[PDB]
DNA sequence: TGACCGGAAGTGT
DNA sequence: ACACTTCCGGTCA
DNA sequence: TGACCGGAAGTGT
DNA sequence: ACACTTCCGGTCA
């Protein structure tokens, strides 16, 4: 499973917006509302306690230049999915 | 992914237990709180819109004869992984 | 002074 | 081959 | 009278 | 080959 899908998978499955949550989701910009918390999460989908925000957000920067996910600047914890989240 | 992995990600992503919880976790032991939910939740990983209990819970059933998941008797919308989680 | 950025080497399939 | 993972030195507000 | 059960045929990789 | 998915007739409490 691929960071950005499990992303999706969170913002679909969680019953509110206390670790993440669309922001605009209109625009497919979302932000990581306890950021460590989702990466504690991602980690786990491979089997490891120790996935933190700053290699999440690493892992989300190597999306830019494959134009998946962009910062939303000036926002702190957003990010935006350039290709419709459907 | 599986029916029953997809399982143990929603008892580990989920905040709270509106819709999943562990009943005896150390015993493997949960509750389809939102049964409904789940199912739709469960399609959802498949891309459809129309999974529902009814069919997640034959998923389930057909797992008694694989030795993963078995019935709690007596308890309505609970199961048990008979391999140890966590 | 914390979030954000990007190079460079390593991991697991 | 590919999708990150792991470090981390440096920038920006 | 709703949750639960299991046969039998079909789907997608 | 495998892991369900889809129907659904019947049981149990």
């Amino acid at each position: 499973v691929t960071l950005w899908q499990f992303l999706l998978q969170l913002l679909r499955e969680q019953g509110n917006g206390h670790i993440i949550s669309w922001t605009s989701r209109d625009g497919g910009e979302f932000k990581l509302v306890d950021a460590e918390e989702v990466a504690r999460l991602w980690g786990l989908r491979k089997n490891k306690t120790n996935m933190n925000y700053d290699k999440l957000s690493r892992a989300l920067r190597y999306y830019y230049d494959k134009n998946i996910i962009r910062k939303v600047s000036g926002q702190k914890f957003v990010y935006k999915f350039v290709s419709y989240p459907e």
